[PDB]
């Protein structure tokens, strides 16, 4: 698997993923690259229709579900928490997706974009230190989501 | 290998999975022969009868549940999230099993045909980079959809079989 | 190792006809049970608080699920659903040694999963009966019970 | 961890555990020594109190007193005695019995069968209650009881 | 690295007797401790009930059953005797143990539990499947009146009762 | 890679006093952390409600407890004492490490929490089989007042009040 690049604009804190995926954020776990972005090692959103589990037909309209991305101790975290517990909406979050080139170097093919997005939990873990780091999930709503395959030319978009 | 391939086909946006297998769509994963379908590393399906007590035989109308399989972020993804948010329903949807044959070659021996199949639920998830235990993995979109009609058919051997799932 | 199932329909015959030829499930063929289902697990419970609860087998996608699915949803009853267990006996082979017959067995649940985004796609399927008997082939202990 | 060795007689069939570990009953894992008792891979227990016993658990393969252990359950029927032989290495290099459970007029209660397919031999959970129960140290003296 | 544990109840006598000898376990005989049960596992739970939004302190303190796992061993039988009958337990004692500088084990942290009673006895065999190691296990779990931590080698005492 | 923590008591004083010294700890003594425990693992949620088939933001914020796992060491009889008679945690202090450049563990990233409070201790030992050539195991749970978080490496702070 491939991480993903993340792009967050906040309305107050600015750009909160600036420098996220540099040394002095990851450590060694540094990117050349991504500098204003950070790293995604874990992605999850779920979009839902209510169904009447009989029929089989809908029960109700569509349920945006919280996006979710996981990171380490980087150094949008506090910012991240000021977010959170100010309420902060973000304009745009932006990630970018990568996979295994022909090349042999990662290639973005697919981008995810959630306008007005709002915090809504933040989850730190860190796993027992007895190669991996501490996991922090962070789980937004939003107003709007666009879904774009930039390699083959799809897109696609819903409101919240 | 093992995966199998689905042609998806609506009702507003014609052939969704329209060149779905193919280098722009995924890669280094292409697979020269099902462009237009969808590559699925992962289906599942359930149907039952209730039973409804310690009585212990059928009881009432059976109860197809939603079809699913899953896949990673191809070309008709953005194409399959329309679908769910709009309701787009799907006249039919085929799904194409293969196995290892005689000559060590991929065989096409099972099909799953749908028949007005709706979209309920899509669910994406990456697993983390833990370090090449990950290495092989991608990300996966569970795709969820109810359906009118259901054929069986075992192409490699002859039986066929189908039912409805009534409304009501 | 897996064991062997025959089932016969009241309506669709010999429903296993054909389960474990190399046409039905390819390389896995097994050269000597043609009509017979190749059962990768089985699962069963009796319990008192006698309830009897369904008897399951978990099978691949082989030629007699078509018919499978048409018996589950047509309710069609199986008057004979017979499981043959082996083991690996002294000299070198398998030897049948238990049989489980199930009487006038009707499906109610087929769950299909594939897995693994080396092994095969697997079918479970759940069944009510009227009666079981067992019998430990090789050792002459048998068994039996109504629903 | 070394199997346990069970020897059941059942009020209407006997000794259930007749020929139970024989070559004819398991196969290619025959152990001479206890061709009358069940060789026994797992086994549960629990008692609690808010006293309350817990139904007495074995897990073993099919064999041959298996189909006899379902009319057991299948009819109720009272098995006077349960006995549960445990083993362990010893300082040589058998293992030796050092621990015994003695049941008295169990019931069985749930028989649960289960066929895994990397793995070996299917299983099969044997569930009863009792009316009494004895616990045994038989290599250092103590003992215990206790009704149900 | 396991622990140690001497029980004595009201009726019995030494429960923990012998607990640790050949004829009570076997090669796995560990001279020294030999009137205490070696614990393979232990888990134990203390607690302040919450109220989580508007948080912080909606009650008293709550004590949990403290609980260890052992083998098949002489005490066994004595255990379930005071699990049956209520025996009250005047003292529990549990002895950790880490590595030393030495090479050898070193006593550092001991718990203490004074009017103890067993609550559970859960006992599980796994499967022959390999396991060279593996062995049955005894989880007993008991509720005390007291209990008194010690971390030996630095000194440090603290207690509550239930 | 662990973290370590100073904990400051309003009625004991520095309770995180010597607990990563060699009398507490043993072999894993770490000099540099001598007043602080160290922390194999840590745990923490910060959470807003939301209406689920409406719009997101309804309620206050709920913070969750901060929790953090370490051994038994001489530190654990007093965090006891602190849960049990409630005491009010002045500070405590979080300092969070990674590999560095020159090869050795570099801090990073510093949580603090003001006037925390102790509302769970879980302690479980695992089952020494291989596999487990490691210690004990003692969550502490707490909440608190306020916490900060900052990165100490690259100057980001943030902060809140509960």
């Amino acid at each position: 698997a491939e991480p993903a690049f993340i792009k967050i604009e906040g309305s107050t804190q600015g750009l909160i993923s600036s420098g996220a995926s540099t040394e002095a954020s990851i450590g060694n776990r540094y990117k050349s690259g991504h500098e204003d972005e950070i790293m995604a090692q874990e992605v999850s959103h779920i979009v839902t229709v209510p169904v009447d589990q009989q029929s089989g037909q809908p029960s109700g309209q569509r349920v945006h579900k919280p996006f979710s991305f996981t990171c380490s101790l980087n150094k949008s975290v506090p910012l991240l928490y000021n977010a959170l517990t100010k309420g902060e909406r973000l304009p745009t979050v932006e990630v970018h997706w990568f996979r295994t080139a022909t090349s042999g170097g990662s290639e973005h093919f697919f981008t995810t974009k959630l306008e007005d997005a709002i915090i809504t939990n933040i989850e730190l873990i860190m796993p027992n230190a007895q190669d991996k780091t501490e996991l922090l999930k962070v789980s937004m709503s939003y107003r709007k989501v666009v879904w774009e395959h930039t390699a083959a030319g799809t897109s696609g978009s819903d409101d919240w």
